[PDB]
């Protein structure tokens, strides 16, 4: 896999930008493999990445006034049949309680890939963990920093 995605400079359709309160989420808690994830309320998303690609995404997102770097993960819900897209979140070395019922604000800057066959968890932590790397890597070009001051983290 490679260290780093995407275009020097941010392209369309990035950067997507939405708001949504960060509800609780499918049960299996990543808090427990080290890498917290925040489900963003379902309403906020279905028609926004409807026709989005399954997969990890990279950017931006505030919540409790700090802004942080972020890889989401975008699938279905996995308790319905029908088509129901899910966004998970995870702040990238954020120290903090936990921010239920807040509002979260992201900025999607790119994508990194689309979801990998379940290889076991040991498999998962690692390609999480550089997912996490890629997205710094990715945005540690100016194009992309940029983004850290976005109007819309005002
Ligand atoms: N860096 C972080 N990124 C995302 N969520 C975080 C982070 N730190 C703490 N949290 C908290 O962790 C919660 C998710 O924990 P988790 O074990 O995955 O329960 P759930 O299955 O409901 O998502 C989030 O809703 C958020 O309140
Ligand atoms: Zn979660």
């Amino acid at each position: 896999r490679p260290e780093i995605v995407g275009p020097e400079k941010v392209q369309s359709p990035y950067p997507i930008r939405f708001e949504g309160k960060v509800v609780h989420g499918f049960g299996r808690g990543s808090k427990e493999l080290g890498i917290p994830t925040a489900n963003i309320s379902e309403d906020a998303i279905q028609e926004l990445l409807r026709y989005r690609d399954s997969g990890v995404y990279f950017g931006y997102a505030m919540v409790q006034k700090r802004v942080f770097p972020m890889v989401m993960s975008v699938g279905w819900n996995p308790y319905y049949k029908n088509k129901l897209r899910s966004a998970e979140v995870h702040l990238i070395e954020r120290q903090g309680e936990d921010f239920y019922e807040e509002i979260m604000r992201v900025i999607v800057l790119g994508y990194i890939r689309p979801e990998l066959n379940y290889a076991g968890l040991d498999k998962l932590i690692e390609d999480i963990h550089t997912d996490i790397r890629v997205a710094l890597n990715s945005m540690d070009r100016p194009s992309y920093s940029s983004y850290k001051k976005d109007p819309f983290f005002k």
